[PDB]
């Protein structure tokens, strides 16, 4: 093995063709390394409605918490078509029960959206519409009971996470690791896809040896923040459908997941 | 190697003092449950219980089951006391930040010794001289028939892991140096102790389980279990204390409940 950096490569390559927006690139407008193009940074109604009005968001379809909610929604969709996608290419994956591949991505893309959430954000803000702008932190701590703390989560956990410095071949391993876990309820066959996820445990263990010399401990660091990982779902939830305070239908029906 | 050297030393530190604290090891209770020991009475109904209190262990059944309970928490957290000071770097913490490390671990590790005693037909009772069946703690009435099903719940899926003493030493080590505990002044001695603690239980799990990277997976998966039993006990906790008034709970629990 020889077969673990085979399947880091190939995890890698899935994972570039499959997120338009990379950790590097984000990276790089985060810090502006690369400037061309600052983004358009809101932090307050104002500089939002304008962002509305520039950009032109295709998620606008009339209340400042509700339209960054609905925002987050959209891409969330987007979110998990993309990582629908990138499991497919899986070595192994589309060969397991088909109800356990829908199992698997319904229990999953949460945990990576958050992941990969953490790769758009620092202590001071979140990477928003494609990279084209960028939402303050203060701004969204800001919003009105309940939506206040609806993002505060993700940057706790951005920031320790982001604290462990992993780049975009680490990542693509890390997800695969977290889409093939064997715990997720209602699963037929949990042998091949225990089976999957240890050659993903051994290949990321590999990745970090080599891309990361200079730690031995980030392997059991980062296994470790799967666990806060699901606990921000976890809590996400129960503040999740406390906003079943608000009311639409077909709409509903397309974020009804 | 070297490190690897390190690593096992400290395994074989926290093995010692886990087996110098508890007095009732895993291998003592399987021991005891798949019949080196004597065999447990059992308790599955209430004439077997009546029956149990002279063979031998105001009186309402639910209620005493409860304060059973409350009494083997309080000697349970005591073990916990006197084990996390074995913890190499523990006792240098700021003392602030000891006190919310225990206080936050004290119910994920109870929890986590407690599958040992389990089993899915019931758990050991009286230092395993008695065993009282998952069925009939079910049927308490309301609302302690909710009181222990959760914690049998965790302890199948724990104890499917198959751990021995030693691996579960480790793991109690890593609970306790959790860095995410509300209100740690020093998060970063804390999280260096449990980056430590983590490589040695991930080289134990190595030397003593197949996958053993998964089952390193599986294994700090299973806090999240841990938190979500832990949250349904408080909320229980908070219905029994509207409904029944005249009930103590123990000032050490308290503390620890408080403003949890
Ligand atoms: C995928 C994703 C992105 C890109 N952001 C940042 C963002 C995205 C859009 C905007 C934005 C805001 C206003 C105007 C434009 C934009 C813009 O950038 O386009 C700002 C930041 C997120 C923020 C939160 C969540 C989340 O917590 N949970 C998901 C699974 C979920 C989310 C929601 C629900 N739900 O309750 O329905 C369930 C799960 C997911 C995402
Ligand atoms: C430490 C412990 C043991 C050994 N058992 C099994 C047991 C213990 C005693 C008996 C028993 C029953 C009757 C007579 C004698 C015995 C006996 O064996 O001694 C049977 C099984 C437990 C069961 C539940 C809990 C729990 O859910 N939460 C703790 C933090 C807590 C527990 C309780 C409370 N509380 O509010 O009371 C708060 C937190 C803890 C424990």
């Amino acid at each position: 093995s020889a077969d673990l950096r085979a399947l880091a490569k190939h995890l890698y390559d899935s994972y570039i063709k499959s997120f338009p927006l990379t950790k590097a690139k984000a990276r790089a407008i985060l810090t502006g390394k690369t400037t061309d193009k600052s983004p358009f940074v809101i932090y307050d109604m104002n500089s939002l409605m304008m962002g509305e009005d520039k950009i032109k968001f295709k998620h606008i379809t009339k209340e400042v918490a509700i339209r960054i909610f609905q925002g987050c929604q959209f891409r969330s969709v987007e979110a998990v078509q993309e990582i629908t996608e990138y499991a497919k290419s899986i070595p192994g994956f589309v060969n397991l029960d088909l109800n356990d591949q829908v199992t698997l991505l319904k229990y999953g893309v949460h945990e990576i959206i958050y992941t990969m959430l953490a790769s758009l954000m620092n202590k001071d803000g979140v990477l928003i519409s494609e990279g084209q702008g960028f939402m303050t932190r203060e701004f969204l701590k800001s919003l009105r009971k309940p939506f206040g703390d609806f993002m505060e989560p993700k940057f706790e956990f951005a920031v320790k996470f982001n604290a462990l410095e992993l780049d975009d071949s680490d990542l693509a391993i890390f997800i695969a690791v977290i889409i093939l876990s064997g715990d997720r309820p209602g699963l037929l066959n949990v042998k091949p896809i225990e089976d999957i996820q240890d050659n993903l445990l051994q290949a990321l263990e590999l990745q970090l040896k080599l891309n990361h010399p200079e730690s031995s401990q980030l392997f059991a660091k980062l296994l470790q923040k799967m666990t806060d990982l699901r606990q921000i779902v976890t809590e996400h939830v129960q503040l999740l459908q406390v906003i079943k305070k608000t009311e639409h239908p077909l709409l509903q029906e397309i974020y009804k997941d």
